[PDB]
């Protein structure tokens, strides 16, 4: 499932991988979620890729987490990034809101009209949540079915089965976050995640809620840690393990906090 060149940091940290990536809208009255745009890379080579879902968030629509769209197609995937059906929803309505977004994904991969044809895997999905659709992708991610999560300043219920994720799960917590504080909702769900299941900490420097949604000062450090995530766990890519597993990652200005088990075997 390899592709593309080996990475480097600069490759890594700058606002697009190498491939050009498209767009299409899907229209707010799709079946079991609020719509979105999925974004496909047109040069990256001609195999299957896996596909992602992201989602919002604190009250939010689909731009909130749009920056996430492009920062991972532009490296080898196919993503969608959604609008729930209310802005109002609850973490557990989010989670089956991402796997009618995926299965979506699998549906329209699987006609012969969608310009994403044949593009996607249906064994390679993943999932990336802010506030609390971070929530329902922890909660997805408990009960199975996803290859690869990441939480974006994650909000959820302090009752919930986070002791049974298996799946590869990084976590951004928002160093300051008032919404969702660090201490009753990013730090206890990693903590509970088992220490065999491959896993990451990243807290960013003074960051409120919106730290980790992309397009702003933590932008280099979320597209490597959060591309390099994707690869080594979708597509079993070793060459982007260097990146996540041997740095002193809090040596750096913004990042207050990290923990991890690697290495990943």
């Amino acid at each position: 499932y390899q592709r593309g060149p080996d990475p480097t940091d600069a490759y890594l940290e700058a606002a697009s991988g190498p491939y050009t990536v498209s767009t299409i809208r899907v229209s707010s009255l799709v079946p079991g979620f609020g719509g979105g745009t999925i974004h496909y890379p047109t040069n990256a080579g001609g195999g299957k890729m896996a596909g992602i879902v992201v989602i919002p968030g604190y009250l939010s629509r689909e731009s909130s987490i749009k920056w996430w769209g492009p920062r991972l197609a532009s490296h080898g995937f196919v993503v969608m990034t959604i609008d729930t059906n209310t802005i109002y929803d609850q973490p557990s309505q989010r989670r089956d809101q991402i796997e009618a977004a995926l299965q979506y994904l699998v549906n329209q991969s699987n006609s012969s009209s969608s310009p994403i044809s044949g593009m996607v895997d249906s064994s390679r999905l993943a999932a990336v949540g802010w506030s609390m659709g971070g929530g329902g992708t922890l909660q997805l991610a408990a009960d199975g079915g996803i290859k690869a999560a990441i939480a974006l300043a994650p909000w959820n219920s302090s009752i919930n089965d986070f002791n049974r994720i298996q799946v590869p799960t990084l976590i951004f917590a928002c160093q300051l976050d008032a919404i969702a504080p660090v201490a009753l909702h990013a730090s206890p769900f990693y903590n509970r995640i088992p220490n065999t299941t491959p896993k990451a900490f990243f807290e960013m420097t003074g960051g409120d809620h919106w730290c980790a949604n992309g397009g702003n000062i933590y932008s280099a450090l979320l597209g490597k840690y959060g591309v390099s995530w994707m690869k080594l766990h979708l597509d079993q890519d070793t060459r982007y393990a260097p990146f996540l597993c041997g740095p002193n990652h809090a040596a750096q200005t913004l990042i207050s906090e990290y923990r991890g088990n690697c290495p990943y075997e």
